[PDB]
């Protein structure tokens, strides 16, 4: 331990952080952490620091902290969250148990934001602009979110937005996820952001599925029955035995669905939710759309450094898990104040 830390109890949760850390209180908790709101006296900004809970219990849990604290230290971009600091009490890797992770506090999340009710034309552009600029960035670097949705997008009271942890999450998923198909890309994080666009210009859940049958269900009412060109790229007998079972139905007009809606909003809205993920718009294209004339800056939509996910495909023990978690942590270098 090179600063001092103090110890203290929050919601029966143990917190033992440097000094320069003051006024912790909670935010929220989760089975993967519980944060807390802070100040960090070393910079005069308000941070979030997140406990990571029970990291090494497991090599599964083991992997998974050490997936997100390599993902978080790359991360480097004004719409995406990164790391202000990343920290353990342990002074070697024998007593190394804890990870605690900083970042700039952020406001809210999409969801508070949207308040179930129609954002203006000007936010939905400012908003949607942030989040394709952030997934750029994101697939750049050969990284899929997944499971983008309104609660993982914090968005500050200047509509500054970034997002999180690469109500339903199905709500958000695309169909060919809905499909389980093994071979997905990309664009499945496209399909989510047009659900969210769908949601702020409307005040509604585009596609509030029960399950994961009906959430397709929904989902083939608005875009209509796959056409024979992507039902030649199914795999499953039982898939296209099921799809094709189904009452055929044409997709509908995205002018009348969304009427009222800015005419460039319904535009990429087409765009973005193609039943075909081979056709749907990329994060790339969808920043130089028409729609986003206001915001498109083609020389600051920057790129990822490459990204190597190699570790996936290793099977490690636990210990060395833990210890290619706490070589990153000991090798953290804190962004420019
Ligand atoms: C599920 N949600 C909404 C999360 C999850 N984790 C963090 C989080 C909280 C604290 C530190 C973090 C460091 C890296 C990545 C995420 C975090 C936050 C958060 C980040 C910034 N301001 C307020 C809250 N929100
Ligand atoms: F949303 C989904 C997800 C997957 C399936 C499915 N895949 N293979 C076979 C089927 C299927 C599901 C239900 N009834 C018959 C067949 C059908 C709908
Ligand atoms: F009903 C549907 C809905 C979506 C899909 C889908 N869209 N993009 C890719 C596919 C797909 C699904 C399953 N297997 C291959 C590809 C295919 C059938």
């Amino acid at each position: 331990e090179r600063p001092t830390f103090y110890r203290q109890e929050l919601n029966k949760t143990i917190w033992e952080v440097p000094e320069r850390y003051q006024n912790l209180s909670p935010v929220g908790s989760g089975a993967y952490g519980s944060v807390c709101a802070a100040f960090d006296t070393k910079t005069g900004l308000r941070v979030a620091v997140k406990k990571l809970s029970r990291p090494f219990q497991s090599i599964i849990h083991a992997k998974r902290t050490y997936r997100e604290l390599r993902l978080l230290k790359h991360m480097k971009h004004e719409n995406v969250i990164g790391l202000l600091d990343v920290f353990t009490p342990a002074r070697s890797l024998e007593e190394f148990n804890d990870v605690y992770l900083v970042t700039h506090l952020m406001g809210a999340d999409l969801n508070n934001i949207v308040k179930c009710q129609k954002l203006t034309d000007d936010h939905v552009q400012f908003l949607i602009y942030q989040i394709l600029r952030g997934l750029k960035y994101i697939h750049s670097a050969d990284i899929i979110h997944r499971d983008l949705k309104p609660s993982n997008l914090a968005v500050n009271e200047d509509c500054e937005l970034k997002i999180l942890d690469f109500v339903a999450t199905r709500w958000y998923r695309a169909p060919e996820i809905m499909l389980n198909w093994m071979h997905y890309n990309q664009t499945v994080d496209i399909w989510s952001v047009g659900c969210i666009m769908a949601e702020l210009l409307t005040g509604r859940t585009l596609f509030p599925g029960t399950d994961h049958i009906d959430q397709l269900k929904l989902i083939l009412r608005l875009v209509g029955t796959p056409g024979a060109e992507l039902l030649k790229k199914i795999s499953s007998e039982s898939a296209r035995n099921y799809i094709q079972s189904l009452t055929q139905m044409p997709k509908m007009n995205f002018a009348n669905v969304f009427i009222g809606a800015n005419p460039l909003a319904v535009d990429l809205l087409e765009k973005m939710l193609v039943l075909d993920s081979d056709k749907r718009i990329t994060a790339a294209q969808a920043l130089a759309h028409a729609y986003f004339a206001q915001y498109h800056d083609p020389d600051d939509e920057p790129v990822a450094d490459p990204y190597d996910q190699s570790f996936e495909s290793r099977d490690l023990l636990i210990d060395e898990w833990k210890s290619l978690t706490y070589d990153e942590v000991i090798s953290f270098v804190p962004p420019p104040l």
